[PDB]
């Protein structure tokens, strides 16, 4: 806890998936992907920069099939936050783009895609 | 005998029932009568059905406001009450802290013709 007099800190990282790895490991990583799997989505799902009433997600790497709709993912969210029906939260997908909840992820994937090749999608509850 | 003639006001977006001609010649005349101000159009979105439409879809708003300025004017055009919640958003699907200031907004997302386009729905849509 403290070496060479100085006093060591050691709190958790909050990194969000694109601050740990190198631009080239996430496209090396996303092609791999799409290579063994190539009819699923790599989604990375993480909490909004500045949610206050809602938790971390404990897993934030999904491999989603082609052909589920924005809800069938939703839903997912809401089962791993195990949320209570008055605490209302969105899915934000890529940078601030709200989609409908019935667009097929394909489609989303498609357009959204981040130049990684992952889509990534962030929950938050209002403003 | 003859033709059923049928009239009915349009729905339709503000870009198809305004030529781009018209459109950038609006702008431009509006941004030498007000320098300092944006044009803004505001519509509703387009699978939305909770929320009404408003009479006014052209908004000319000082550009040192912020986002907030502008949810506020159309809450209150709305007439919402508190347990009415709703998003405006940039472009189609683009969604923006009301901390961000419009004219930051404007210079990134404005169209072609000079406007900035916004729509709003609610949380249902």
């Amino acid at each position: 806890d403290e070496v060479d007099g100085w006093l060591i800190i050691d709190m958790p990282s909050d990194r969000p998936f694109k601050q740990r790895r190198s631009f080239a490991d996430r496209c090396k990583e996303v092609q791999q992907i799409r290579d063994q799997h190539p009819s699923k989505i790599p989604v990375i799902i993480e909490r909004y920069k500045g949610e206050k009433q809602l938790p971390v997600l404990d897993k934030t790497k999904f491999l989603v099939p082609d052909h589920v709709n924005m809800s069938e993912l939703v839903k997912i969210i809401r089962r791993r936050l195990q949320l209570n029906p008055t605490q209302a939260f969105f899915l934000l997908v890529n940078q601030h783009s709200m989609v409908s909840v019935s667009t097929p992820i394909a489609d989303i994937y498609e357009q959204e895609k981040d130049e990684d090749g992952f889509l990534y999608m962030v929950y938050a509850s209002q403003e």
